[PDB]
């Protein structure tokens, strides 16, 4: 399968479209198709990646430093979420959290 993930940047209202295959992480896909996005430890361990979804779902069972509340909330760690859907995300979010 191959997924269609929209990125959006509410604070530089910018949208763009990818498509990522099932077994690619959002990140690596969205840089292979020219949209470098924030990253650090690109390791599921930290917040700078993060991304809060819109709509859709991602397997992100790599992902060590959210905790359950922030998941059911909606935030992902980009570098190791998996799209499992069509999925809808608002990137730059790490603010969020604090
Ligand atoms: S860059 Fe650290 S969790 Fe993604």
């Amino acid at each position: 399968a191959t997924f269609k993930v929209t990125l959006i940047n509410e604070a530089e209202g910018t949208k763009h479209e990818i498509e990522v295959p099932d077994d690619e992480y959002i990140l690596d896909a969205a840089e292979e198709q020219g949209y470098d996005l924030p990253f650090s430890c690109r390791a599921g361990a930290c917040s700078t990646c993060a991304g809060k979804l819109v709509s859709g779902t991602v397997d992100q069972s790599k992902q060590s430093f959210l905790d359950d509340d922030q998941i059911e909330a909606g935030y992902v760690l980009t570098c190791v979420a998996y799209p499992t859907s069509d999925v809808v995300i608002q990137t730059h979010k790490e603010e969020d959290l604090y």
